[PDB]
């Protein structure tokens, strides 16, 4: 029963990394949420349903998370000049700058957590599991 | 970066995958916290502490899980005949016989996700990440 158990293994290793990730995050005084925001802002600003929907986690969950990171200067609510109430999240230059240092946790992690894996390896996995993703995502 | 990409694919599969496989099983009556439940209690009675610990939730969502399941039929809390404060949680027949419904469930939706990639490839990526999981499960 190969499917059922990369599926089963798949979500092994994302508790596993989650605790990990969040432990060694917590130097960054950031939660492995609050990364998540970092990294979706980073590339342009983003709504709050947004958030919550691509990974997945509570409106209230967000507001928390967004709320934290503002008052941590890492984030800031943008209006819309003539609809106050249109909002987005729009990651500051220390956002950026924390986002950075928690990418560098998360490359270091990758790199002892697949360790065991040549970079042709690496490929080969990486390339099907992306099928993986593109069906479930699909399907949700 | 390659090895990052590895592990943030794996989590965007487990967080669809979650929101599915919840979705699926609610016809069971059951959450996908509920399923894990069952399917470590299917091989063998266990600890309140090891499924908390070895599923990565808190007390508090074991306690209402194994409440949950115990209304239901599914588990019982086993005593020590000398010491009662010793509980195990036992799987019911019944426990047993929606346990594997659930993996029917989980078993349909992990060859729809995995479609794209033949027997071959499933088993070429099945033994690669078990080598990440035993690693995260290390340093975790």
């Amino acid at each position: 029963e190969n499917r059922i158990q990369i599926m089963s293994t798949i979500a092994k290793i994302y508790r596993a990394m989650s605790r990990e990730l969040n432990r060694r995050l917590g130097e960054l005084n950031l939660s492995y949420l609050d990364f998540l925001v970092l990294r979706a802002t980073s590339d342009g600003p983003k709504t709050m349903a947004y958030l919550a929907n691509r990974y997945f986690v509570t409106q209230s969950a967000i507001t928390a998370s967004v709320d934290k990171l503002e008052e941590m200067g890492l984030v800031v609510r943008v209006r819309d000049r003539e609809d106050r109430r249109k909002i987005l999240i729009e990651i500051t230059e220390k956002g950026l700058e924390t986002f950075n240092k928690g990418i560098e946790i998360y490359k270091k992690l990758a790199n002892e957590v697949t360790g065991d894996l040549s970079e042709d390896e690496v490929i080969l996995v990486l390339d099907k599991i992306s099928k993986i993703l593109k069906r479930i995502e699909e399907i949700s």
